[PDB]
């Protein structure tokens, strides 16, 4: 999925996952302590929470297929995980895009240890 | 603490002290002679005045901790100075955030002949 | 003169006073306390000093004329002030051009805690 | 000719003649008093002198044609005037392009009353 | 009094009269034909109409003095023309500032022959 | 007309054809293969389609006149083409304006592998 | 290899594929129609031709490994395709580097009517 | 020592260690595999090597002080470690400033897993 997630993101945002979103805020690129800095950071917390609903999968290595149809990303259905994993990544990509309006260049590289809130729950 | 103030600013105003505020107007990042240029500048003058009520502390260097509850910055209490230095910084970060609407980038490189009035009283 | 000087700057350095020099370091555009930041800043300190040798003139507001011959500035001499003022300006523009090799853009918005030392003597 | 010359210019430099060259330096867009500020301002003086040798014609207005064979300007031979005005324009567009490495954005808008030099000899 | 107007303008807008306003739109820096390109342009048409209520004087030349005061330009009252002229100038400067939020960088240099509208009536 | 269109674009969108629209999407400033990128791009496709209904005209070179009521563009009549070509341009110019809210500066330098869809059918 | 190629571009040129090359001229990032704008573009054309001698492969997607030894790129050999694809990439990366001396940023957003010539011969 | 080194950095280069050098090239912020990407990157390697000559100390953590006289860093000698460490930090700070002429913003964030060279031997 790392490959698929990356593709979806440059595609939906115009920004290369690395470094625009790999360490943005408190949750983009991983993280469990916030609170979130902004909406973009929220998209990331949601994404993680999403992956957490797929313990029977390997969201990072699971390769899958997806197509575009009238602007929307269409997830394949060959297998359960591929579909669900794709849906997680599809959602975060669309969310990042819908939130590009408040994307903050200076939040792109945010020191993880600055996030000291309690561990998020989902 | 100058370090903690920097976080508050980054997190609150959404800008990084350097270069957004280290040279803003007659008082941001330093300065004693006015008159202040705008609301933002005045935030810094007030900040400067707040520090003058802590002659028994070292606001620039005394390191302190803070937390974020309900989106609000909550100052620690291990020592009165840390508490007091922290409250000064919180106010300036919030005052800067409140006045982003009149933030003028040019005051970040103002004419060198501008801050030549007489020292402001607190 | 302030007008004639700017055009000198413009023709000699290729840069417009604003925002290239009106706020450079501790002395360009104004300032009494250093220490100067670099060769460029020192050109302006020397310019400040040069002006101080003309208490019988109005360096900043007494207009004058000058020509260019063989690519060099040639000051007029209708009045003595006009001549001496013009010489001061010609000198700074030449020093500015000459030091373009160390022109630092960041000194255009240096930290507000710099330039707070002794007043330089001419 | 305003058109052909116009065409050649953006084609060679990539800058829209107006407002990029119509008032650059002392000689772009017209001017007899210098001295030139840089190489670009000199391409425009060379241009003017090339038109000065067409009392044979109306170089500013006369219309003509030219081709782009192997990335270059080839003038037509329809009539002497047409052919000789095209060579004036071809020469200045190439000249300007060749000197783009010293084109100064702050010379783009240069007031001609700053050009005190005596009328330029060819 | 092109001096007073010039000063008022950088002071109020941060922009050098030349070249940021000397040829902006259809009316900045002269013009009887619009329509105005925008708010900024409308400030200028206003200014020139103001000057038209002064056949009584010579707006572009009668020198005068003003006081900045508490952020509000304050005109002098030695002569009528100096007061009337100064008021027309102040108004255009405050108008430009107030409309900096729509100042268009590519309207800065706008060819006058593109303004075909009828002769503007005040 | 290409000139007349450009003026229309500057007046209506507040953006200069170059580099704002000369390279936008798969159709602005040229292109036949889609699929169009966004609303701005479809304006151009439509525009290009509008030109196909004028096979007996030379829309790119045929010069025409037009006025401006208050803000509306009014096309001349001298000939059938000038009116028809002009209406085509007024159309795009107005379309480009109405869709500024989704104008994507990145589509100005979009991926070189993006316009391989099928030749669009008007 | 698109991923490996990009990393070679970053390494060899110091520019990221986006947006420095993904839309450069008629061939970088894609395109089959010239004429090629310059040397840099021509590197891409040669690359495209290089990719064509690999119909038995999936140059764009077959991932490979490589090392940097004494300043040089050293391709892998696990399979023939991986070796050949890598050699194609290495040569363009180096080629792109070798021509940084004529890199033109405007070719990053060239006119949309600029690459509709003949399909180039390999 | 993260304080001393951090301070030396901004002071010498004007760039905030984080995020401008905390992950630059293959060696900034730590790392043992290259090869180095450029001049800047080598400074860090040389810095890592310097620390390696101090196994009897704790260079990354050990605190110490320094002074700035006439623009140079002056290390203290309270203990040997503090002196040796400080000279390491100073060296890298100077090295960085000295090579800002090639600082590449595309290298500010370089994926460390892209550095596959053999473990550097100082």
């Amino acid at each position: 999925s790392v490959v698929e997630l990356g593709k979806m993101i440059i595609q939906e945002t115009g920004k290369s996952p690395f470094p625009s979103y790999t360490s943005y805020g408190c949750f983009c690129g991983g993280g469990e302590r916030g609170p979130p800095l902004d909406a973009t950071d929220r998209c990331c917390l949601a994404h993680s929470c999403c992956y957490d609903t797929l313990p029977d999968c390997s969201p990072k290595t699971d390769r899958y297929k997806y197509k575009r149809e009238n602007g929307e990303i269409i997830c394949e259905n060959s297998t359960s995980c591929k579909k669900r994993i794709c849906e997680c990544d599809k959602a975060v990509a669309v969310c990042l895009r819908k939130n590009l309006n408040t994307y903050n260049k200076k939040y792109t590289y945010y020191p993880n240890f600055w996030c000291k809130g309690d561990i998020e729950k989902c």
